[PDB]
């Protein structure tokens, strides 16, 4: 068996960009949040890019952040479907574009 | 021994979707649940996705949401075993043909 | 930078996902009294060990010890993937194998063999 | 095991330590009022983020941001590697500019550029 | 830049079996012990074996354990120079031989 | 994209030994210290070896140690720009010399 050193340091990535149009009530009750609308899940590394895609998501109209977690890297915030599916586009945009992440499609459930 | 630098990211992969069909009591009461029925028990990566295999699980099939873990990546839900197993199959199927994540078999204890 | 430049040190993305693996499974037969006093158990019997990958398997591996034999679960940790229980040497034993086999021959992840001490 | 035998899965030991690199060093200009409430700060200014590796180095870039300009630290976060400090837009700019100098030209640490939102 | 999935499980290795001859009192005050005798340290993977290796240690004549950690993979253990020495020597021997581990020397300051 | 199993154990490696001669009033502050002195960081893997660069650091000059943490793998510590360079000196040394691990150069700001 081969061994190798790795000198581990986070990745540039947006591993999760997705909408869950229509949440089941215990959903909702998991997050703490109105029973209404649409939830938008981002994962992103490293973690600290959790308040710069919260920034992002959060200026648009009708979102409202859910939390901003830089300690697992995780936003989730809440609103209409369309709102969150192109607030998800604008994160993917923006970390694709400025930071050079590599990204998911957005994807929904 | 050679060295080199390792962008870590997350995975996107289930890595257990797993049925207990007739749990022994000190499994029920270490979850705290009734003692009755199968326990449905889900390892996804990256850890932000239990949120989105609990929502399909809910409504995929009469079950009880045990616990949504986004910090361990982590999904357990109760029922009778057809229910529970419903739950899981329709989990998997989402998580491959839709998100393109790696799966594992639904197995059975 | 200059360290990665001028070491040559090569770059790679490793995409982590966790493996499906029982790294111990393992018998204390006879526990010196420090060691039932941090587990916070009754200071008889064997002690059983499983490290268990993913984590989440800590829950059917304590499921398969408590139906094996007669077995007191001491804790199922799904944080660490870490199961500890306790009985006389023969129970222990018998819960430890049942997990092994069912892991290995049920669910085809890698197993490590039964050790003890 | 089963699975890695008939995937024909390679296992390979990988001995893990950390590297030496400021993965983000980033101004938000214009924070919206959520986010400057998760800090919990003065809803004024811009906002510094910056993340390091290994993540005892934070105290050292909060140290060259503080010296730098005239900025108020948010926090400094041994255990993530993270810092956070607020101030105007051309001192957050000047700190987080300082912090990727003195990292890239002094250590010799993988740096990426200064980025912007 | 390459892309792999790396499984990750824990190896099997004693990383440090370390003997402190004469702490320092902040070393003693930090351990919450005796300003007395040495300390032998040990880091083991997986984690789950510091209980056997306390388990090792504490069985010989003068060793009392400062504290077992299964979160972290570390014994640290008190007595005198010569019983710390032979104990960390037990403990290597041991995992070694039956659990085919990876060890590094034993090692003193 | 391929698949490889890892077994991962640490490394044995210092990867900061680093000197802020004079820090800032908010340094001092977020480490609850006096505001005198120079401060040393140690950055050491495995984790558990922090227990033993605070004894070479306290053996090795006359300096005040802030903290040893074996969770992070971290040792923090207080002094003259004399004693707290003597400090890292002596922990580089020995856990080169004889330790055999892995270390990077004593660094200041």
């Amino acid at each position: 068996i081969d061994r190798i050193i790795q000198e581990s340091v986070p990745g540039k990535q947006i591993t999760l960009a997705h909408v869950i149009a229509a949440p089941i009530e215990a959903v909702y009750e998991c997050l703490g949040v109105d029973h209404e609308g649409a939830i938008g899940v981002v994962s992103l590394t490293p973690n600290e890019t959790a308040i710069i895609a919260a920034d992002i998501a959060g200026a648009a109209a009708n979102i409202d952040i859910c939390f901003v977690d830089r300690f697992t890297g995780s936003v989730m915030f809440s609103g209409d479907i369309q709102s969150v599916e192109t607030s998800l586009e604008d994160i993917l945009e923006y970390f694709k574009n400025s930071l050079g992440f590599s990204t998911v499609p957005l994807t929904k459930s």
